DNA sequence: CCTTGGCGGTTTTTTCGCGGGGGTCTGCGCGTTCGTGCGTTTTTGCGGTGCTTGTGCAAAAGAGCGGCCTCGGCACCGGG
């Protein structure tokens, strides 16, 4: 379901960054880099959860993993 | 305080970037049809109470009996 990140949505995301024109081949590249980033953060959150002896990933594990990667997130109980 | 290799100014050379010009194609813009998301109400699962099913802990007398012992009576060893 990587195709679920649809073309208008990624167009909107590029548009927030101030981009005027979009190449036709860029969408697969953005899907790939988003997959890589999500893979890394999800992996770290999952092993945090497995150390915590839990079966449900909470928001704290996600914020912890992100802050450990230098991508500190405010607003979710950090 | 000694030393010398290298920065620095100067003069030739050489070469890459930008602009102009041109051409091409491809995302952008808009219209039409289709999908599949958020929003509700319904369904299945986890739990508790109440009810039902299992089960541990007074002489007296006779009759009959087993063990037993004396005894009867016999066969047998030793010798000729």
């Amino acid at each position: 379901n990587i195709q679920g990140i649809t073309k208008p949505a990624i167009r909107r995301l590029a548009r927030r960054g101030g981009v005027k024109r979009i190449s036709g081949l860029i969408y697969e590249e953005t899907r790939g880099v988003l997959k890589v980033f999500l893979e890394n953060v999800i992996r770290d959150a999952v092993t945090y959860t497995e150390h915590a002896k839990r079966k449900t990933v909470t928001a704290m594990d996600v914020v912890y993993a992100l802050k450990r990667q230098g991508r500190t997130l405010y607003g979710f109980g950090g």
